[PDB]
């Protein structure tokens, strides 16, 4: 009377709870870091601080890979880009160029905090027609970032009203829905399994977005010129005729634009559409919202960047939401360039290595009730100044790999809600239905489309 034979054994049910979560109630039974291995593939779960700071920081260069996946290599064309692509010589050239960018937009005629709030002032008269109804602002929020991202990559935007917009998020939306179905971290891949359309219908929006991006770079190239290096393009334009010319390609520089696109615009869409959320679940942050923003800003003028330093709870809100909704709770998955270590751990060449941020943003020793929305945990006892509550928090990631879009993602969030919340009470609507704050695990944590009470605010109206 003998135990069977074992063929293959899984920690806990594919498809049963968010795998960020499942992840880390794993930590309970088997510590911080622990591993699986999926035919000859091994993946290993790294859920503390002070290790993930070791992958990320002090050996990022040793961790700095991408693993190979069907999907990610269908839209980022075999590895181009910025986000998908494996360390290496263009991984590196697009990336220092992408970041290079950012400095023709420090100030002058063309400065950043002129374009965001040139985008939110059209957000805000749009939404402001819809005065006293409940809407769903996910699409005028994302026709808002997609200016601004069209404005530093192209010097262009879109006029209201203009299809081609509900045709990238049309797009955005398939292809978000098919590059996984869990998160980006697959346990099991099904995919390779059972006959399925995923990787067909992945490549039809794929197509879709390619020759909009084809189109726009045939159009470009004829506007181009040495003389005004302006926008992205011109980047990596000026730097393709300056030279090593493989890595600046069409496709390379379409696929960078590409991860450009997606970043800018669906991570920010996410957690403006998150922060709405948490603050209809929490009248009362909301509440002193308000009442910080009037009395630091008023009805005088429009908030601006440097209304940070007055507007601290809403600084402190921001990064709560970015805490408890990270846009990426496992970051991307990292790849071991070479043989090395995490916590005197052996880990091969070629060894996936997630870290789980969700783990690091709720570990019960670095937080007080981090199951809790508090604001407050990011203000000194008095709510004078910002402060960092705990080392274990890494939104935008850190060291190699880490995010080049922090600022303006900081940026055109603070704005966009100190606009809101100037000019609009934003409540719940008649029907009394609130958010799930569930959220839906894809590439990024989506939340459930909701509506929002939109009323122009008595105090802004009275302004004249
Ligand atoms: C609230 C908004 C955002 C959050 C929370 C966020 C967070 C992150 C995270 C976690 C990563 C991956 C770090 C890793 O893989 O270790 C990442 C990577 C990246 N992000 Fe952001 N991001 C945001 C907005 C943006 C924006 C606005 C842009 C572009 C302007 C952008 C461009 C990129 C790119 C290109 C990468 C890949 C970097 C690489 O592999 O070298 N992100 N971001
Ligand atoms: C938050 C984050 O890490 C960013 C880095 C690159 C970003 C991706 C880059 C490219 C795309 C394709 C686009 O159509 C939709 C979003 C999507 C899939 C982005 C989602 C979020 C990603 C993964």
């Amino acid at each position: 009377l003998l135990s069977l034979p074992l063929v293959g054994s899984l920690p806990f049910l594919p498809r049963h709870g968010h795998m960020h979560n499942n992840f880390f109630k794993l930590q309970k039974k088997y510590g911080p870091i622990y591993s699986v291995r999926m035919g000859t593939k091994t993946t290993v779960i790294v859920g503390h601080h002070q290790l993930a700071k070791e992958v990320l920081i002090k050996k990022g260069k040793d961790f700095s890979g991408r693993p190979q996946m069907a999907t990610l290599d269908i839209l980022s064309n075999n590895r181009k880009g910025i986000a998908f692509a494996d360390s290496g010589a263009h991984w590196q050239l697009h990336r220092r160029l992408a970041m290079a960018t950012f400095a023709l937009f420090k100030d002058g005629d063309q400065k950043l905090e002129k374009i965001i709030c040139q985008e939110i002032s059209t957000l805000c008269d749009m939404l402001a027609t819809h005065n006293g109804q409940s809407i769903d602002i996910s699409f005028p929020v994302f026709v808002a970032v997609t200016n601004v991202i069209s404005l530093i990559c192209f010097n262009t935007s879109y006029k209201n009203g203009d299809p081609e917009l509900n045709v990238i998020q049309n797009y955005n939306e398939g292809i978000i829905d098919n590059l996984s179905k869990d998160s980006l971290v697959d346990l099991v891949p099904w995919l390779k399994i059972f006959p399925n359309k995923t990787l067909e219908k992945l490549k039809s929006h794929v197509k879709i977005r390619n020759d909009l991006l084809n189109k726009i770079l045939e159009n470009y190239k004829e506007k181009f010129r040495s003389d005004s290096i302006t926008n992205m393009l011109d980047t990596l334009m000026q730097a393709k005729m300056n030279s090593d010319s493989e890595l600046l390609s069409d496709n390379h520089i379409l696929t960078t634009i590409g991860d450009i696109f997606g970043a800018g615009v669906e991570t920010t869409t996410s957690v403006v559409k998150w922060t709405l959320a948490f603050l209809l679940h929490n009248p009362q942050v909301k509440k002193k919202l308000y009442e910080e923003i009037d009395q630091n800003v008023g009805f005088s003028r429009t908030p601006t960047i440097s209304d940070r330093n007055r507007l601290l709870l809403l600084e402190a809100t921001i990064r709560e939401v970015l805490r408890l909704r990270p846009v990426a709770p496992m970051l991307i998955p990292h790849k071991a360039n070479v043989d090395s270590s995490i916590g005197e751990f052996a880990v091969d060449k070629g060894t996936e290595v997630i870290i789980n941020l969700w783990a690091l943003h709720h570990n019960e020793k670095e937080w007080h009730q981090p199951d809790q929305f508090m604001p407050e945990r990011f203000l000194n006892p008095a709510g004078t100044q910002l402060i960092s509550p705990s080392v274990s928090y890494l939104p935008f990631g850190a060291g190699p790999r880490s995010c080049i879009g922090e600022i303006l993602a900081r940026q055109e969030l603070f704005l966009i809600m100190a606009w809101l919340l100037q000019r609009f009470d934003l409540e719940v609507p008649d029907d009394g239905q609130l958010p799930s704050l569930e959220g839906i695990p894809k590439v990024v944590f989506l939340i459930d489309s909701f509506k929002v009470k939109i009323k122009v605010r008595q105090a802004w109206r009275e302004a004249q």
